């Protein structure tokens, strides 16, 4: 009737063409997944069911789950499935296997996200059956899939930008917002507030010695509000948002082992966390910016609990713009959010941040010494999606 | 509370670069979930979700299950996530709609599938981070994505004419399959047993009045035996698979409406079938031809009945000798199996035929007068799915 | 010190798509070659260089004109080189034999064109080093390196609209000229006046006889004036240019033996045509429409002739406007000019016009008795280039 | 009236993704040209005809002799062709451009080559009219049109490798010719043997100050016998030709400006050096790298010399095989064969080539007080070209 977290892992994010741009999505996922087993000290031939997220599934081959399942030592004879819900897919990945462990149809279930984005293909639309005469387009999968509009083809910056100058987000306040975003990811990775969740990557090397990595590849220390400052509207002359107070392109995988809170009780294991609810809104794609505050308000009214009852949050940092936002629509603490850093300066590798968050936001609540905390998310498309957790 | 479904709908399946080559999977996708809400007597604006399969999603944009709901005319604040099970899909995504109605969570959803095999682009691995020399392949992303397994490339069709023949199913027997399969979609169009499930799909034309195409393209009344023999094997010179004793490549979509048996009984509703139990095995990717069979033994297993106890089967036809083996594994009486046709006949949209069999098995009990059937399929990657359903 | 024309054959020429789709440009380069060899009486293995035009030379293989040479039976041992002066090539094949033999190193020269526009490729500039991220182009070579100026990127049939329009030239006079080069080709094929020249093209078929083409394909007997008026600016919303005033794109293949004056004595040959002089001229690219009557009067001025001494004219018909405006710069009767139709009847298979041309000037002054004529033809990038014969 | 030389210059030759990988083929080209015109001390608007060789013109735009001339400040006025005779295009142009200067039609001409093999774009044969269904291939057009035989599709290199196993030429004598080649090239530029010919190349930059090409890239002073004798065979796993005793790809442009000797008499010029004869001979194209000591010996028939006549020789160094090889057809002292460097060291800018050794031929015989070279070249398809000057 309740699922319980036995642990949770992610691999570092990588910056695009980066440190883990020789590693497939499916690699990164089978990782995240091998460690979250191993901490949780279950046996892959028990897992019952496979859930994973990816967006960018063009080029991946059949059925990514069941790679990155294969690639952690997870045997065939296990069930999978892949979902996409754009930017929240691997969060409904970990709400998806919340509720058919609540049906009692299984009771051991591996959910999470991952994203390749340095390996996404190009492709043709008009090769199969000819272009005929004149010049026609070699299409980016990252921006057609992932980051432009299916209704509008406008940017996900776009909107972001238009959201922030709606809701009266000022350049400054972006900047001031990144620049907290570097410092914590910093300050998490050099005090070893990220040394627990991080599962390194390890890329073999003819030359000798493998490239082990196993940090953040984007905080940087050296981030200032004079250097923000300095940076150009990246998706819009008009706007407000840049290179700087947004993401960009990342790769990463991310891993929760999943069981009914009575199997967890009858073979003597002790949760990392309880999932207590979940809850998910949507709205026209251009508003998706607005939609983390929003879940989160929906996410307390079904749970009758209020602003105060909760001790962390995470909001995936689409945009600075949407940080900042989401404080004001929910009547957050900021010093409460996204305390180890976020995506402005960790990365949004797309279909691996919403179980990325869920990683950061348990290991961040276990280092204050436990209680509940919410992580939400808006994805492209116009949806928002919350699951509330409480940490022992 | 079960799950009952309100109503079924498939739009015709078309040929590969035929009847609906200029309609978008996410077109047909809505052209059937429109239908289902209609048949149903729905409001489009009181879905809670939408689940929907597809399998080539590259280039299809963001999120398509979105783009199928909008297509349909359900609003932006209706919730949805794309699933990917390969040939299993719109099965899944039913499934996966039963469990969250059985939490609770949620009360009505739609489930279904779609694909436009037609319309799947090409890809280009090498293009983004460059070739620098040499020759290299430009890749037909249905052969990569649905296809061929993502671990040995291997083609499907390899791995059914390798079953094929360790089943001992001879080149003979297939063929007498496939001709039965074209006998029964002919037969079942011509006397009217596909009118209630299908919806035509209406195409606007660059000149006069639309195309509207209301049959199933593929099926052939010219079909022989004497054809069918002289084919060569298609896949592998050694192999008993041809062209026409498997399903080649095509478009379509299906859709269902699912309620919780009590709001159902609540709004006076009288469903059109129940969703007694389903379930899911999975083995390894050569092996998956097999998997059909051993989903119906594992679901009679878990719902304490036999063989007998089912009135009509759907077993999706990847290889006619799918259908030859399964019928020898469960012991199926094959006056009960596609009785309307199979995909041999009628073809395989691969993210749209798990659904698209369940509309057909409740359209082909309703003409026998109800009772139980289960619909079966088994996927690339290696996996089985079945459900068991009542029409009453 | 001069030059003589044994023999001149041609292709017909096909239609973008059309007729000669399946036929590579060499191929028809060799059809005409080996035509031209048989026409003459001399033996491939007597050649002593092969001088070919072609444009579109991305994907044909190394050296094209070699591969034209060995398709006529021509053996290894000839040497060979391809040139490219865009809608000149086949024709500047000629003049540079002419050169050639005037200097006494060579005494017999296969000289020509060719070009297959339904088969250029497609390219992509970025694939080698990659393009990073963001959409980019899939290029039609026919478009990048044939049809659209190398300097600004403009379509010539922009240019030749501009001149049309600063010459005063009214879209009624084009479509006259238009109906009159159709109805010209038209009757020069059913009264036989193509019947000599062309040489036809056997594609070999699977199903039965082969496909034999032996006549042009575009001319349309039932071209008018009114069908013509209709028609809607083509390159370029405030042009007079349409799809029926200037040709769209061919295929064909066109060829000519040269020899020494003094070896075609030696050998009793009479010979079809005398070379008298040549000359070219050059102007900015976009003044390229301008060229052919500029290179007439120069030519005139070089050999002290005037335009009463000249009997047939052949100016490539680039658009309707060329042969209109030619005709008033150099003061021609336009009864002497394409008298067997033009290119906006016949098309311009780039590489090919400029040898087409001349091999129907010397079939149209055979017919009229003999006599003096000169081809000119307008190039891409802006040049013109003239050729001054006398058939006997 | 005789051709002479006025001026001979080249860029240096960059590697494949090298130094000169921003620069277009018809800017080298241009750069190469208005280094001649200077050093001739020739206005560009006096130039009669550019004659320009170039191999992958696919994806180069219109007609690019044209663009390489407008590079240099040759006015609009000035009439061009683009010649293909693969490797030996460049001196192809050279020996054309004397056959036009004898016939008195022009008295002052550029001829030359150009190559940008880093530019060189990929290819989709199918995309114009579809691919319908299957993977399929993106060439490589530096591999489709420059270094695969047109007939067979086998590279050039194992054709080099077959010839020098027939030759009985050892890998131990190639790789000594290899080292040869790298040792004269590098004291070459060490001496100032190459500042005369060399124009640098400048290129502008994203950020501060252009940079400044003015030494060949390729040439290694650290090339040892050791290393050549540890690489592995790179065409074919039987053979003797490597990456390191055969050229790679390369960019480069070469130009020299041709008069005829009665017009350079009248100006009171002094040439640089007279053209005294040329040749060409054509062979089966596997057989193209014999091709250059057949060329020499026809040449010497031609001329009534013997091989003790002439002072200096310049072999194109396709594969140290054929210098070896040509040496031994010709009796050529192998002390007066690429005394500074060939191809082996210098790379092979394939349009560019056949002009680059002309230019070389010239200084090396200035350098030694003047006398008669030959310059011999083989070409893809089977040909070979020889030119014979004389240095004052």
């Amino acid at each position: 009737s309740k699922t319980v977290i036995l642990s949770a892992a992610r691999t570092p994010v990588g910056k695009f063409g980066g440190s883990l741009k020789d590693v497939k999505a499916t690699e990164l996922g089978g990782i995240a997944i091998k460690a979250a087993l191993e901490r949780a000290n279950v046996a892959a031939s028990d897992v019952e069911e496979v859930i994973f997220g990816t967006v960018i599934q063009g080029g991946q081959g059949q059925i990514p789950s069941r790679q990155a399942a294969r690639a952690a030592g997870i045997p065939w004879e296990v069930q999978t499935e892949t979902v996409n819900k754009v930017c929240a897919s691997g969060l409904r990945a970990v709400t998806l296997a919340d509720q058919i462990i609540r049906t009692g149809d299984q009771s051991l279930i591996v959910a999470g996200g991952m994203e390749s984005m340095s390996n996404s293909p190009y492709i043709l639309r008009g090769a199969r059956w000819g272009y005929r005469m004149g010049n026609n387009e070699v299409i980016d999968l990252n921006v057609a899939d992932g980051l432009t509009c299916a209704f509008s083809g406008t940017h996900m910056g776009v909107y972001g930008g238009e959201v922030a100058k709606e809701d009266g987000i000022s350049r400054e306040a972006q900047d001031e917002w990144a620049y907290r975003s570097h410092q914590r990811a910093v300050s998490a990775h050099k005090e070893g507030r990220f040394e627990e969740e991080i599962v390194p990557v390890t890329i073999p090397q003819r030359k000798g010695d493998p490239i082990v990595v196993a940090k953040d590849e984007a905080p940087r220390e050296d981030t200032t509000i004079e250097k923000l400052a300095k940076l150009k509207p990246v998706f819009d002359k008009t706007a407000t948002v840049t290179a700087g107070n947004a993401p960009g392109l990342n790769d990463g995988g991310a891993a929760l082992v999943l069981m009914s809170e009575d199997r967890a009780k009858q073979e003597g294991r002790k949760p990392l966390a309880t999932i207590l609810a979940h809850t998910a809104i949507a709205v026209e794609s251009k508003d998706f910016p607005r939609t983390p505050g929003y879940a989160i308000n929906a996410l307390l009214e079904k749970t009758g609990k209020t602003i105060e009852d909760i001790d962390l949050f995470e909001i995936n940092e689409a945009f600075a713009a949407v940080a900042i936002a989401s404080t004001e629509i929910a009547g957050i603490d900021p010093e409460k959010l996204n305390v180890n850093g976020g995506a402005v300066a960790m990365g949004h590798p797309i279909g691996a941040s919403g179980a990325r968050i869920i990683v950061t936001l348990i290991h961040a609540l276990k280092q204050r010494g436990g209680g509940i905390g919410i992580a939400s998310i808006c994805s492209g498309g116009g949806q928002g999606d919350a699951v509330m957790i409480e940490v022992h």
